[PDB]
């Protein structure tokens, strides 16, 4: 199962790591995706992934939108997790950067409470433009189900990990 993490909660873990190789290495039930609501899986974390499933991830994902239009920020779907997990669960978290409403960010952290276990990494941080710290709260706060929250940035890590009340 999970290895190395650090116990947050009775159902939150962190891990300084890198997502892709966490989900090639344990290939879990669900990845979490850093999705937008077009699944243009372009950079950060949703551009990582699709590049480890050589794009099936956006080809897949194209479809999808052909057939369902957009998600809504604060939504998600569930997609395959190709050679990464059995799913991929796209989550929207609102990208500060575009103005969106640092509010939906519980909103996406409520699609977790759907899955018993997921390795995921923290919505709206990195180039969504949200405050990881407050990413981390939110994330403690809303979901029930256990979370695997693998951290790229060892420093950011370390500031969420000794800031962590
Ligand atoms: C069976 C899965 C989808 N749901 C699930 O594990 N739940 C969300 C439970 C975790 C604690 S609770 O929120 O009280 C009920």
């Amino acid at each position: 199962s999970f290895s190395g993490y650090l116990k947050l909660t009775d159902n939150v873990y962190i891990k300084n790591a890198d997502i892709v190789e966490e989900a090639k290495k344990v290939k879990p039930t669900v990845v979490v995706n850093a999705a937008n609501v077009y699944l243009k899986h372009g950079g950060g974390v949703a551009g990582a992934l699709n590049k480890a499933t050589n794009n099936a991830m956006q080809v897949e994902s194209d479809d999808y939108i052909a057939t369902n239009g957009p998600l809504k920020v604060g939504g998600s779907c569930v997609l395959s997790g190709h050679n990464l997990a059995k799913h991929c669960l796209h989550v929207v978290g609102p990208n500060v950067n575009k103005g969106e409403d640092i509010q939906l960010l519980k909103s996406a952290y409520e699609n977790f409470n759907q899955h018993e276990v997921l390795l995921a990494p923290l919505l709206s941080a990195g180039i969504f433009g949200a405050d990881p710290i407050h990413s981390l709260r939110v994330c403690v706060d809303t979901v029930r189900t256990n979370v695997y929250l693998a951290v790229f940035d060892k420093n950011l890590y370390d500031k969420l990990v000794s800031s962590f009340l």
